[PDB]
This record gives structure tokens, sequence and C-alpha cells, in this order.
């Protein structure tokens, strides 16, 4: 039983972060991986994700091109090409982790860990037991799935980890489901040249964002030609002589249930949610708590149900994002290599821009939340719609809206939304300042920058 | 003689803001103006120029084309197209600031206006006379020109007025001066296809930003096409039979002058700064003091030292900046109409962008400011240069490089300074933010946004 200071299952963001933190303050560490390093934002997310972003961000721009006096640029994008430079960007990724590991002087335990009946936490890789008086189990997620019991040939369908293994662009998708995955693949495809439909439950994507953002999101996705599906759910999959066909049923509220059958689908995007990766874990050797989806249950400190158990990132289901994990995880080392009892992440006012075209930036509390928090005579909201000057020239638009949610007599910022180009870099300096208090005055007191978009929200009135 | 509450001399950015706040607050308010409202910002300044950014964008971009799977652009581009659509787009600005004045009950009076030798201050336009017991002058600037005293044929030359006249792409072209204009004119020329040369007196462009941004920026000049002529001057112009012939001077230090002609000029462009528009006010007839350059002095409230006088924006040459010239007159605005004594714009911590490419945005002191203000020992800095995660896959490449520079134990941010893609959308919330009075730990305490440029701000160390 090889022991050290600390143990870290995973070796995604969350896990290296901690780990790498961890060294600097004087811990022997060993991160145990049983696939790639840098998980899922590396190898099947944030990154490769961003690619083809600004892949798709190409396409658009190139519609504008004669507009700006240029000429018509004339065609077929070729998803080979860039599909092969990707995968070598995320290779280069992969050693770069595997280099600051090793200049930390991090052990990489390769292989597949599980916990093991011992009476103190000790796990095992291979044959061979590990041990440490802290353990961090950041193992993070994966798709979810449906199950072929519930929807017949749901298993003819791809994930978002089978979006990065296409090697051609399918001539005809169908995503299903209204999250982030669903919005940012839909406006991938689309922009490429897939023939695209979004399949959602209900009317609207995003339906957990402020409402403004929602509303917009919808309409710009119909805008650029995706075609959106309302009140509509897959009820079977099947493999036809050439493509799937997938049977749904749209129940307008309101209206007669009817089923229709799409032909001739090349792919099939499950973007439903992501699922804890706890399973093959023996957590109930240790008796650790988990949800009934199979989360890990934490404190406001990270901390399990067990002495010297934690876990961080998205395998404990809340806010999953990158940078979340990470900082979850850099104070953990705080805490537990520095001493500093006080050291946890704020789960408050934590930004988040969605990928979609145009891109949304949001932080805080959307109009709702505040209104439930603060109560309805305690919020005001200021708001702004424009088209961005790039489009003063061009036949092709988009829209630009803005939404600043403030609290109480001092009008507190509470809550920024915006969707519009530039939007994606526009935020994180709002995001400080919310994060500081500001109030509107604080931003009604900076001198704008002109012209910009962003100068927009420090001019409402 | 007419009477109003407010009198305000030129229509541009600083007079209309000024002059429709005042209104708001119940003052009976006239605006005149010589030309076309919107001034400066509106006709040739700001809007035209951003239009030409955007084009100038669109140029660069369309070269990442075939590394982003698409298949090559092939070429011209066409000067006139993008000509008309932005003279069109200035046309529907004009009406809208009209229809703004008239909204609000402003009167217009067109013409040139000129103080009198009345005692009570009064200015005469167009024989009427006019006075108010609170005149504002906003009368603005225009470009410097050499004298043919000094520089024989000078007068060859054109001015950033004269770029937005010019009706094709000028084939060869060479840009006197270091400054924003130098820089951006050459940025678009360049990237639009002609043969540019940008011809500085010392060895950088820049030279009053932060040292790392004049370093960077004069070298994504040269990275860019731009052959960068230092320690270079105009010595005489002359018509040749095809163009113009430039005489110049180089004089590096450490080695003997020599004289050089550049044949074949196509455009000759002065970007050597701007002189205040005083010259034909009659100022002297109330004796109202200006300094050596014709700018007119004022306090921190705007005053002139002629009691009910006040003037904003470019006349005064303090911070030349569209969104200056609004803050300073609408402060002005409240202070005379609604009585708040303590009404002032705060000339600290204006933030600004450089349209060039990439773009530069900066906020605060310089790292040799912050130094000269708080002393060697109190200075720290943080900075980071890299490589934009969208350059992962072309050819063509461009830099990122961000510099924080802190003061005292705490850390305060004193000034913030970058350049590098989206940083024209990136400034403005850190401004607030630094406006706010953060420290580094304000900084670090919020969660990044992933994968963007903007997170390596939250991120230094
Ligand atoms: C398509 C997509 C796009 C996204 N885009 C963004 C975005 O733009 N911005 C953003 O902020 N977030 C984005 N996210 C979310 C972000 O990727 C995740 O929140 C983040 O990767 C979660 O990190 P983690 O450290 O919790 O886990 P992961 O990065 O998943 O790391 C878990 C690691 O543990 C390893 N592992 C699991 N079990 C074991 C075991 N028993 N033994 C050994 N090793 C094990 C896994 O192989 C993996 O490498 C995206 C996600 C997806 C799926
Ligand atoms: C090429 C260029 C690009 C620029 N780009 C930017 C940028 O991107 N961002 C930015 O913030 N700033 C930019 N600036 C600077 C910005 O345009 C100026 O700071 C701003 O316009 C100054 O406003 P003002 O109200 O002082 O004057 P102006 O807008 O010049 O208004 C003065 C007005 O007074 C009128 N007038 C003058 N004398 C009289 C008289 N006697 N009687 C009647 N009317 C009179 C003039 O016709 C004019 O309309 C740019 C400037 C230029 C030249
Ligand atoms: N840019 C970024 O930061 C990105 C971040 N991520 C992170 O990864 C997480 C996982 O993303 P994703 O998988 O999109 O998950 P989300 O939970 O974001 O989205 C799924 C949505 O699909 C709908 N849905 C749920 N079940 C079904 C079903 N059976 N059939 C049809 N629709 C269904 C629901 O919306 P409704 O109730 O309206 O039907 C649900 O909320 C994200 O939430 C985010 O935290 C992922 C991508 C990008
Ligand atoms: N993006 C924006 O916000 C923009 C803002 N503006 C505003 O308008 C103002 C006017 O711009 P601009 O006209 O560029 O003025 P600036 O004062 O910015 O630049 C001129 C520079 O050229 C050099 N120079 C001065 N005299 C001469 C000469 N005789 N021969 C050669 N070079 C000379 C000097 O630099 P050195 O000492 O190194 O030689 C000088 O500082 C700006 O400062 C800014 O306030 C203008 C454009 C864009």
């Amino acid at each position: 039983v090889a022991s050290y200071d600390y143990l870290v299952i995973g070796g995604g963001s969350g896990g290296l972060a901690s780990a790498r933190r961890a060294a600097e303050l004087g811990a022997r560490a060993a991160v145990v991986e049983s696939h790639k390093l840098g998980g899922t934002c590396v190898n099947v997310g944030c990154v490769p994700k961003k690619v083809m972003w600004n892949t798709a961000v190409h396409s658009e721009f190139m519609h504008d091109h004669a507009d700006y006096g240029f000429p018509s640029c004339e065609g077929k994008f070729n998803w080979r090409v860039i599909k092969e430079k990707r995968d070598a960007y995320v290779s280069r990724l992969n050693a770069i982790y595997q280099n600051n590991l090793t200049k930390s002087h991090i052990e990489i335990i390769r292989g597949h860990a599980a916990f093991t009946s011992d009476p103190k936490p000790t796990i095992e890789v291979s044959g061979k037991k590990y041990t440490a008086p802290h353990i961090l189990i950041a193992t993070g997620g994966m798709p979810s799935t449906p199950h072929e019991s519930q929807i017949p040939g749901a298993s003819l369908g791809i994930t978002s980890d089978g979006f990065f293994q296409l090697e051609e662009l399918p001539g005809r998708s169908v995503i299903v489901g209204a999250g982030y995955i669903a919005v940012e693949m839909a406006g991938i495809l689309s922009a490429l040249g897939s023939k695209t439909s979004l399949m959602i439950r209900h009317d609207k994507v995003l339906r957990s964002f402020d409402s403004m953002i929602s509303t917009n999101c919808t309409e710009e996705l119909e805008n650029a030609g995706v075609e959106v599906l309302k009140f509509s759910q897959v009820k079977e999959v099947k493999k036809t002589l050439s493509g799937l066909e997938v049977s749904m049923v749209t129940a307008v509220p309101g209206r007669l249930p009817v089923m229709t059958m799409i032909p001739d689908v090349d792919c099939l995007l499950w973007a439903i949610g992501r699922v804890p990766n706890t399973k093959d874990l023996s957590l109930n050797k240790l008796g650790i708590q988990t949800d009934d989806k199979g989360h890990i249950i934490v404190d406001e400190f990270q901390n399990t149900n067990v002495k010297g158990i934690y876990a961080v990132g998205d395998v404990c289901g809340k806010a999953l994002l990158t940078p979340v994990a990470i900082a979850a995880g850099r104070k953990l080392a705080h805490r537990l290599f520095e001493y500093k009892e006080d050291s946890k992440l704020d789960y408050n006012n934590i930004p988040t821009v969605v990928f979609s075209h145009p891109p949304i930036g949001t932080v805080g509390l959307t109009e709702d939340e505040a209104i439930h928090k603060y109560g309805i005579e305690n919020v005001k909201t200021y708001s702004t719609s424009f088209t961005p000057m790039y489009h003063a020239v061009t036949k092709r638009k988009t829209k630009c809206v803005m939404k600043m949610v403030c609290a109480n007599k001092e009008e507190k910022v509470v809550g920024i939304h915006m969707q519009g180009l530039g939007c994606d870099e526009m935020l994180q300096g709002f995001a400080v300042a919310v994060k500081m208090g500001a109030t509107k005055a604080d931003f009604d007191n900076t001198v704008a920058i002109h012209p910009t978009s962003s100068e927009e929200l420090v001019t409402l009135r």
C-alpha cells in the first residue's frame, strides 16, 4: 500500500487543478486517470467545441463577404480538414498537460480506480493499492442516453462524444434536447451546411435562463435556418435503407397530439443531460452518500460524508463548468495544505457563456429569481435591443439584447443577461464588477468605449 | 436678441449630449451648428472609421478561410461599394440626430456662431443675435497640417477628413504620425490592399501607452505588412508625373542622417494631431482664456474664466474621445439645471480602445505612471502573452498581450493594458471594476469563463 499526501481520482479539469495546487503547497500527490488527461474539457468538450464554433463563425462571416465589398465566396466546407487539425490540437494539449504534471512532480497512475473494503479509505488500480489521508474524487460525468426500453432504437443516436468522432458533415441532422449542448451543436451543424432540426419538449430553448434570453435565443436559431420542433419528443428510431427514420409525437397544448416520421436522417444527436461517473467506484464499500442520480453529496467545503474523502466538479452535479471544477479544486487544496479553513468556492454569481450564434453571456439572477428573492416591489430591470453596427451594411442581421436586473433602492446589480456579437469576450469584466457588488451608479459612472456593443451596458436608461 | 436658458455652440457629441440633458431638465435650449449634426463622431470619425475597420477585419478573416476548411477566396476588394454604403449609413445617422433634437424641443440654429462685443455674453449667427445665462462652447477641433513654409508641398497630402472622401483604394500610401489615427488608418489601408508605409519620428508607435503596448503594436503592424519607417520625417513633397514623391530624412541615433525619395505615392496622409476650432469665435471680445494652441481653458467643472460660459469636448484639448465629451456635457447639464454643484466628470480611469489589428484596450496608469505615482517599491505588475486559440489552426498568427498594474500591498488595480482579438469588447466591464477600486483579489475571486481570451485577466499569476 503506497501512501501519498493527496490522491486524486480523475485527471480532468478539477482533478488536475487540485493536484497541481496541492503539489505547490508541498503535498506529495498522485493522479489516477484511466483515459486521457485533460478529461472532458480537452478531449470531448470545451476545446474541440470552441474550434468547431470558430469554424461556424467563419461560415457566417463568409455570408457577409459580398456586402462588405468583396467577391462572393463560393462554397463547400470540408469537414475532414478541420477535423484533422482539431484532433491534432487536442493531441498537443494532452502532451502539455502531462508535462504540467511531471514538472510538478505529480505521479500519474494510469488505470481505473475503485475503493476497497479496507477500513481506512484505500483505492485499488490494476491490482495495486494506494492510500492517502486526503482522497479527491473528480471522475466527472458522461452523456445521458435513453433506454431502449423507453425509446426503441435510441442506441442508433449519438451523443456529444460521438459528435467528436464524426468524419464527415452529416447531410440531415436531428438534435434532441433544449440545453447548452443542443443549442451549441445545432448552431455549429447548421452554419456548416447540415439540414438541422432541433427537437425540444416545450416551446423555447434554455428555459432556465432569463426569459429574455430563452426567447431571443429561440428566435435567433430560427432566423439562422435551424428548424425548431416545439412540444415534440422521440417515440422511436429505426434504421431504414438510407439513414434513420425518427418517429416523433408533437403535443402542442390545446391541440390533439400528432405523430410524424422524420426520414433520411444522417445524424440523431441526444443532448439530454449528463450522468455522474460514480457507478464503478465501489462507493458503497465506504458508504459514501450519493443522490438518486449517482451524484456524490458534498458540503460547502466539498467534503463527502466520509472523513478525508472529497469530491469536486461534474461528479457533484452542481454548476457543471470547467472553471468551476478548477476553482473548487484549488480552493480545496488551499484548505487542506495551507490550513485555510475558510477556503471554499462561492457558487453565486458564476458567469457562463453559451456558444450560440450569436453567443450568450449571463451572470447572477434572472428576473424571476430576483423577484422571488427580493419581491416584485424591490426589483428593477433595464434592457436594450439593437442591431450591432456590424450589420449596418449587411443584408443578414442579428440582434443584440441586454438586460440588467437591479435590487433594492441602491439598485445593486444582481444579474446581467445578453446575447449578441462579442458577448463571449464582454462578460468577464462585468462579472468581476457584479462579484464586487456594483450598483447601477457604478456602471453609470464608468465612461463608455465608443463605438462598441459593450458601451450599451454602461448607458442603460 | 432672442434669449434661451442654454445656448450650445456646436452640434457634435458634447454639444448634443449637453443640450439634450438640459432640455430633459426643463431648459429651453438651442444648438448652433454650422455643418452637419453629429459633428466629428458621425461624419468623419468614430462611425465611418469603425465601418472601415469592420471591413478590414473581413479582409483578415478571409486570409484564414482555407485553413478553416473552406475554399480559398480569390480577390479584389471593391472600395466603392463599401464607400457608398458607409456614406448612406452616415446619412441615416444625421437624420436620426436631427430627429432626436426635435423630439426634445431643442432649437437648431444653422450657421456659424461668433461672440459679440456686447457686455453680456451674446453670439451672432447670420446677422441675428442670441443670448443665454449659460453658453456652452463645444466646437471641437480639426486635423492639423504642416505649413508649406516648413514642409513645401505639405498641402498635396490629405488628412483623416480627406480619407473619408476617397473614392478608390490608393495603390501606394504613406502615413505620417505615430498616434491613434496613424495606427488605425495604416491598419485599414494595409488590410484592404494598399501598399502602406507608416513614417514615425522615433522607433515605436503609441509612445504614450504602456511600453508593452507600444512595442507589441509596432511589431503587429510589421507582421501585418505595414512598412514602419523609423526615425524618419518628411522634408518635402512634390507632384510628379504619376503621383507624389516624398522626400524624407531618416536619422537613426548613432548614425548619419540619410535622405530618401519615396516615389509613385498615391496617398500622403498627415496624422499628426488636431487643432482646436476656436479661431473664428471672437473669444478675445470677451477675453476668454485659451492656451497657445488655441484650446479653451476650463476648470474641473468646465467653467471658462468668464461667468456663464463653459466649454467641453475636443476644444478643451483634454481626453479627445466621444464618450468623454458626452459625459462631460451631461454632468454639466446636471450641475446647471439640476443644481448638483458637485456634478463633474472624473478624468481618471477613462478607458480607450485603439482600433488596430488586433485592437488595443487600455484603462488607468501605465507601468511608468504608477511607478512615478507610488514608487518602484510599491508597484507590481502581472502580464501574459499567448496566441489565441482562434489561431490554433491557422498559418497566420497574432498574439494577445495583457498586463495588469497593481499598487500598494492590497494590490489595487491601477491599470489594465491589452492587445488581442476581442479586446475591443472586453475592456468595458474591467473598466467598471477598475473605477470601483478593485484589487487583484477581486479579479482573482471571479470565476473564469472558458474558453475565452478574457479569462486570462482573472487568472494572472
Ligand atoms: C460538449 C461539451 C462542451 C462543453 N463546453 C464547455 C464550455 O465551453 N465551457 C465550460 O466551462 N464547460 C464546458 N463543458 C463542461 C465542462 O467540460 C465540464 O464541466 C468539465 O470538463 C467537468 O470537469 P471534471 O474535472 O469534473 O471532469 P472531467 O473533465 O470529465 O474529468 C473526469 C476524468 O476522470 C477520469 N475517470 C473517471 N472515472 C475514473 C476512475 N474510476 N479512475 C480513473 N479515472 C477516472 C475520466 O477519464 C476523466 O478524464 C462542456 C462539456 C461538454 C460535454
Ligand atoms: C478619424 C477619427 C476617428 C475617431 N475615432 C474615435 C473612436 O473610435 N472613439 C472615440 O471615442 N473617439 C474617436 N475620435 C475622437 C472623437 O470623434 C472626438 O473626440 C469627438 O467627436 C469630439 O466631440 P466634440 O463634441 O468635442 O466635437 P465635434 O464632434 O467636432 O463637434 C464640433 C461641432 O461644432 C461645429 N462648429 C464648430 N465651430 C462652430 C461655430 N462657430 N458655429 C457653429 N458650429 C460650429 C462643427 O461643425 C461640429 O459639428 C475619432 C476622431 C477622428 C478624427
Ligand atoms: N458553453 C458552455 O459552458 C457549455 C457547458 N456545458 C455544461 O454541460 C452540461 C451538460 O449539457 P447538456 O447535456 O446540454 O445538458 P442541460 O442539462 O444543459 O440540457 C438538457 C435539456 O434538454 C431537455 N431534456 C431533458 N430530458 C429530455 C428528454 N428525455 N428528451 C428531450 N429533451 C430532454 C431539458 O429542457 P426542457 O425542460 O426545456 O425540455 C433539459 O434541461 C451543461 O448544463 C453545462 O453545465 C455543456 C456545453 C457547453
Ligand atoms: N479609437 C479612438 O478612440 C480614436 C481616438 N482619436 C482621438 O483623436 C485624437 C487625434 O488623433 P491623432 O491625430 O492620431 O493624434 P495623436 O496626438 O494621437 O497622434 C500624433 C502623434 O504623431 C507624432 N507627431 C506629432 N507631430 C508630428 C509631426 N510634425 N510629424 C510626424 N509625426 C508627428 C507624435 O508621436 P511621436 O512623438 O512618437 O512622434 C504624436 O503624438 C486622438 O489622440 C484621440 O484622442 C482618434 C482616432 C481614434
